[PDB]
């Protein structure tokens, strides 16, 4: 009767010890996660793809400008002769 | 006396099982967090706003260049004529 | 015999209450970590250094364009008189 209670107490202690270990483990796993305060969210940042597309847009305008410059240099050389 | 111990044992078993469930749940919530090792910190990356401001600066120079080009094309058409 | 069981019961109650508190704490610490769903990984985004290098490349083409534009403006002024 009393020994049956002792066996159940031992059982409980074991389950508690397991729980304490799961908690110690969880605390360490938490330490490996990035804090909201030190990381930008998706709404605050562009992806590589998005940046790539914006850079192409600029490169295009620059190509347009260079081709206009080259055409103007040719016109000037014709006027000169 | 012994029944009072049994009641308390039942109470403890219930709590333990609730605790175990809270822990299983916590483990799942941890798995949805990003690791420090796989995410850039705020000092490593620019925000959308910062990129937008850098792109604007460039777009504004490009506009200035295009307006100079349009002016030059006009001068050249006058010289020719 | 019965008092030895009571002592062990007291010990278990104490630990459980501590555990419940550690869990409440842990839940709050978890809320401060960034979710995988709201953060980009390192391979999805460019760093400041990488963006800086792409912006330099563009600035160099712009410098080249400006000097050509300045030279062309001078030629045009000479042709005019």
């Amino acid at each position: 009767g009393m020994k049956q209670i002792e066996m159940k107490i031992e059982e409980i202690l074991s389950k508690i010890y397991h729980i304490e270990n799961e908690i110690a483990r969880i605390k360490k796993l938490i330490n490996l996660k990035a804090n909201k305060a030190d990381a930008y969210t998706k709404d605050q940042a562009y992806t590589k793809t998005e940046i790539n597309s914006q850079m192409k847009q600029i490169e295009w305008k620059i190509e347009e400008i260079l081709s206009k410059i080259y055409h103007i240099e040719n016109e000037i050389a014709r006027i000169k002769k």
